[PDB]
């Protein structure tokens, strides 16, 4: 037992990490088959960065302008383009420690892990949460673009997300692996609304499930209630308004538990209404919403 | 900017992993070198653990007995002895993929990331902290047994922890690398008492300065303290006294912030009297304990 804020272990993609440098910047690169992808602002400078013309930018770049080196080893730059916020650079040589992959684009409310890297070099791993409103609550410095998001599914690589800017906020955007960025976000330095955010209710459900799991019970209550009445109280308290999918997707642990879901849902509402009173949920003072129901089943199970 | 409970890359780790199975058992080992090192308890059935008499049930095995798999390869073993509450398993071929590594004993206080496995299979990472009791609050289940604690230094792989035991309040304590148990814990199915906790206080500070360096900064006060009238309070607080040696290590984070660790002590001593009010401190409502102060340099500077 114990429930931990769980990453995916890194390995597989810490053998796709690549440094790309271009004139005066450098980022980081995917190096998947030969192919190596890293977002285009690696071609600005930052005098162009306040409204760049990428195209404009990009032709005035060549093969042998995209510096790419694989910890040690240089490889050789034999094409480029751009595809979106992405540059593609061919590579003459496939990356032997390629994974099994696929690019996928998540949902928002669903759950990656990043592997945080500088200089084409990974610092460390973390799990986070695609937020409703497209943006990620990430820990990135400057030199981190190019880091990826990722799930694996036992030995296929998902890639989700690649970083590329951290709004005046301190929040994150960034794109999937075709450059499409989530959200409304550009590639230029300019203030930017990320829209309002929200709660993801099915994943703070799942996390009272897991809680359940693992002993920490104060929380249930006598209580039911509906998906009509949940809604208005979610509604109150900026949570995702749930549905019939999201209580479909809970099945497995509210069959496990034996605890129906508009009863976990009335739980929800007594907390939302009376918060935690000073007392603590999986040693969290505030309701955990980076959980998925899979995730909460895959760490309660011990998927590998 | 962003702060998050980040681990070191597993890669290094996942390449040494293996499953060992004696008998009816199995769980994980480390392969590192020629040896293999897993829990001694793999030589014990559900009858042993409850009094084993492991010098006795080891006598019963030889070479043959314990089956040692790297993921689809069979290992061939060679030798084994028990050092403490480890069990060293000589194969004939040496790990291809050892990384440079050092057993080492940490201090409670002190953090580490954990990769959890099943059946010699890498499930997931998390970083976490040994417990001023020597006890750490991890995410294991059954077969996990085995599962290795390590930080990582640039390339070479300290570790530190060997998962053993989940004692019946849900805690989790293991032994270093040479089978010595953290705390007073022996590994055997009995009741046990895991010691009074306290709250580590130097990285309560260090994720104070970390949250004042990504922004938050409401909790500042314009309040100082003295070691000695923080002490009072952390005495009746539960949490670790602070030494000047505690004080010394915050240095760097006190040169970067401009704010002196006894006025970041003050801060501590308002929201341990007040309580957060329910505001959030790097998204968290309670004091995080789980960084260090070298955690928090090396994720606001980025080290790989
Ligand atoms: C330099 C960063 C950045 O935002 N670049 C950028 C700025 C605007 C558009 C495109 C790229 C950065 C710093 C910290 C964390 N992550 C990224
Ligand atoms: C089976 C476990 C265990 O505690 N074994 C054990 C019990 C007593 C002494 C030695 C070994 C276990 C379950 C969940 C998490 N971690 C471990």
């Amino acid at each position: 037992s114990g429930f931990r804020k769980m990453a995916f272990p890194s390995g597989k993609v810490e053998g796709c990490m690549v440094q790309v440098t271009c004139g005066t910047t450098t980022l980081n690169g995917l190096w998947l088959d030969d192919v190596v992808y890293c977002p285009r602002h690696v071609i600005c400078t930052s005098e162009d960065m306040l409204n760049p013309n990428y195209e404009d930018l990009l032709i005035r770049k060549s093969n042998h302008n995209f510096l790419v080196q694989a910890g040690n080893v240089q490889l050789r730059v034999i094409g480029h383009s751009m595809q979106n916020c992405v540059l593609k650079l061919k590579v003459d040589t496939a990356n032997p420690k390629t994974p099994k992959y696929k690019f996928v684009r998540i949902q928002p409310g669903q759950t990656f892990s990043v592997l945080a890297c500088y200089n084409g070099s990974p610092s460390g791993v973390y799990q986070c949460a695609m937020r409703p409103n497209f943006t990620i609550k990430g820990s990135f410095l400057n030199g981190s673009c190019g880091s990826v998001g990722f799930n694996i599914d036992y030995d296929c690589v998902s890639f989700c997300y690649m970083h590329h800017m951290e709004l005046p906020t301190g929040v994150h955007a960034g794109t999937d692996l075709e450059g499409n960025f989530y959200g409304p976000f550009v590639d230029r330095q300019t203030a930017q609304a990320a829209g309002t955010d929200t709660t993801i209710t099915v994943n703070v459900l799942a996390w009272l499930y897991a809680a359940v799991i693992n002993g920490d019970r104060w929380f249930l209550n006598r209580f039911t209630t509906t998906l009509n009445d949940f809604n208005l109280v979610a509604m109150k308290y900026n949570y995702e308004p749930l549905t019939q999918d999201h209580v479909d997707i809970l099945g497995p642990l509210s069959a496990q538990t034996g605890i129906a879901v508009l009863d976990m849902c009335a739980s929800l509402k007594e907390l939302l209404q009376n918060g935690m009173n000073g007392r603590t949920i999986l040693g969290s003072a505030l309701l955990e919403d980076e959980f998925t129901p899979f995730d909460v089943v895959r760490q309660c199970s011990g998927v590998t």
